[PDB]
């Protein structure tokens, strides 16, 4: 699903950022997309079940 449009300090379209959230693999931190602390966009909150 979509995310809620967060604050980005790069020039992005806030109307269409909702479809660009990181891919949801396994239920790790950042849904297995990254082992970094913070990603460039927030992972959707339903990643534990989806
Ligand atoms: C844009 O990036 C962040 C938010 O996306 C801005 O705020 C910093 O966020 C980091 C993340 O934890 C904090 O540690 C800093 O204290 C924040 N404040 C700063 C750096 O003043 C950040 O200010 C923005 N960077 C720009 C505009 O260059």
């Amino acid at each position: 699903g979509n995310i809620v449009a967060a604050n980005l300090n790069e020039s992005y379209d806030i109307n269409t950022l909702r479809s660009k959230s990181p891919m949801q693999w396994d239920n790790s931190s950042n849904a297995g997309f990254s082992e970094a602390s913070n990603t460039w966009l927030p992972t959707n909150s339903d990643y534990h079940t989806v």
